[PDB]
């Protein structure tokens, strides 16, 4: 299934990587790309944002509609093993590099000392800078997002962080 422009428009440069607008108020990203010590995100004070971070998965819920042009999509905790997702990688150049990935198992893993609650997959390459890119798949009418890019083997195996 081919990701349409509006879906790409959700993928947003953020910190040392990317994040993704799940809806007008909900933004997801990979914890380690998130800027630390700041007092606002997208011009909104922390106080106005509900933040939950665990297992390298970060979710922001804003009090205000930040992307009022968007519809809300389904966010799931990973996907069924065997599902082929697309990782919607934007590069700093502007290039779009959707990568097809056959997903494997969900697991709590230690990767370079960090606890990642995630899902591994095999590419059917990712680089530093790509973390936070969304893993998506289409089910019926609806695109589903089920993780954010977190790691890859040197090899090729990729891992996305998934929500509790
Ligand atoms: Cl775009
Ligand atoms: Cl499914």
């Amino acid at each position: 299934h081919m990701a349409p422009p509006t879906l790409w428009s959700r993928v947003t440069k953020f910190g040392s990587g990317w994040g993704f607008w799940v809806s007008p108020t909900v933004f997801i990203t990979t914890t380690h790309v998130v800027p630390t010590g700041v007092k606002e995100f997208f011009g909104e004070p922390l106080s106005s944002i509900a933040i939950h971070q665990a297992g390298e998965f970060t979710q922001f819920r804003f009090s205000k509609k930040m992307r009022p042009d968007l519809t809300g999509m389904v966010l799931e905790e990973g996907c069924p093993e065997g599902t082929v997702c697309s990782v919607l990688i934007k590069r700093d150049s502007g290039e779009l590099l959707p990568l097809a990935v056959r997903m494997g198992a969900i697991a709590s893993m230690r990767i370079q000392g960090r606890l990642v609650h995630g899902q591994s997959g095999m590419l059917l390459g990712t680089i530093p800078g790509d973390c936070g890119a969304p893993y998506v798949h289409k089910r019926g009418n609806d695109w589903v997002v089920c993780g954010v890019h977190a790691a890859a083997t040197k090899s090729n195996t990729v891992v996305c962080a998934v929500q509790a």
